[PDB]
């Protein structure tokens, strides 16, 4: 059945709750972003109002064929009324089109649902600065102190410098980058920009990218693989077997592959700096796992919450085990005692 952490008290609303059938008493279904664990259940047969960003609404129409009459896109950073309740959508610094949702309940309670987010100090100067938030529905993906990672900027600097060196030493090397969802487009776009190439990809992935309102996108991507030396493949093909196979398909144009897997966290992070990352190599194939995250590190999460000072926190991730739930609640109490709220 629908879990309680997907329901907004005092409303008829749910968040990211499309796989439970008709949720009893739900008048408006919000969708924070277009990732499959959150949209699971939507299709052309859905007939309830879906509230989302413009970008998510483009993907619902074009990829899932949801009918236009049930898609209700909202502008960001704008007070809107939905079924009699004031709401605001804020940028979540996750994947394209991802939002956090502020609800202003008729009784005076204010609720923030982060969806999936990567906390940032820039959020301290949005419309969140303007009033008190009482309850926080928090993306707790990496809520433990072992989870450190570098800035996105440091990671992209590493990737650009690595790719440019490799291709300048060998102009017959191909760069491959893995993907299995939207998000992390900076990785492949930044590498293609330094190399003077478009990114080549499947027709399905090109269609998906054309929904994202990215500026000058026609100049950066293509379905013509032959004209490109940065290729995007499914994450599943980013291994020695899959890469050897792909190289065969390129008809002797290339004699080496340098491949990137933008993972979330991996335990080489507790020891190793970004400067010190090395690939796995077999023959003329090298694979780099780079820690490009679109979720908060532990320290980023803690800073956001200690700034916001909510009265009550409701985790939305890692909620399935008692040991995880108890660990998270211990951190919440530490943060509150350190900060004095
Ligand atoms: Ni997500």
């Amino acid at each position: 059945t629908c879990p309680f952490y997907k329901k907004i008290p005092g409303t008829g609303f749910t968040v990211d709750a499309f796989q439970y059938g008709v949720v009893e008493g739900c008048t408006a279904y919000f969708l924070t972003h277009f990732h499959s664990d959150h949209y699971a259940g939507l299709s052309k047969h859905f007939t309830f109002p879906v509230y989302c960003s413009e970008i998510t609404g483009n993907l619902l129409k074009n990829k899932l064929h949801v009918q236009e009459q049930y898609i209700h896109p909202l502008p960001l950073d704008t007070e809107c009324i939905v079924n009699g309740v004031k709401v605001v959508l804020l940028d979540a610094n996750h994947c394209p089109g991802a939002v956090m949702i502020l609800f202003y309940l008729p009784n005076g309670t204010v609720i923030l649902h982060t969806g999936d987010f990567r906390a940032d100090p820039s959020m301290e100067r949005s419309l969140l600065a303007d009033q008190k938030v009482h309850m926080l529905y928090l993306d707790t993906t990496y809520c433990s102190p072992e989870y450190t990672f570098p800035s996105q900027q440091e990671v992209i600097r590493f990737a650009i410098n690595t790719a440019f060196e490799a291709v300048t030493l060998n102009p017959h090397a191909l760069v491959v980058c893995g993907t299995y969802s939207i998000g992390k487009e900076k990785v492949f776009l930044a590498i293609a920009d330094v190399l003077g190439s478009k990114v080549g990809m499947s027709q399905e992935k090109y269609k998906t990218l054309q929904c994202l309102n990215i500026p000058e996108i026609n100049s950066l991507i293509t379905t013509d693989m032959c004209s490109s030396l940065v290729h995007l493949l499914p994450m599943m093909q980013i291994n020695f077997k899959g890469l050897q196979s792909h190289l065969k398909k390129c008809g002797g144009k290339y004699n080496q592959i340098l491949a990137f897997r933008p993972t979330g966290w991996t335990h080489s992070n507790k020891f190793t700096r970004i400067a010190d990352v090395i690939p796995q190599t077999k023959g003329n194939i090298s694979i780099y796992g780079i820690p490009y995250s679109e979720h908060s590190s532990y320290l980023e999460m803690k800073r956001f919450v200690q700034w916001l000072k909510p009265q009550k926190i409701i985790p939305t991730v890692n909620v399935g085990t008692w040991k995880s739930r108890s660990t998270m609640e211990k951190y919440f109490r530490e943060w509150k005692l350190e900060a004095g709220y």
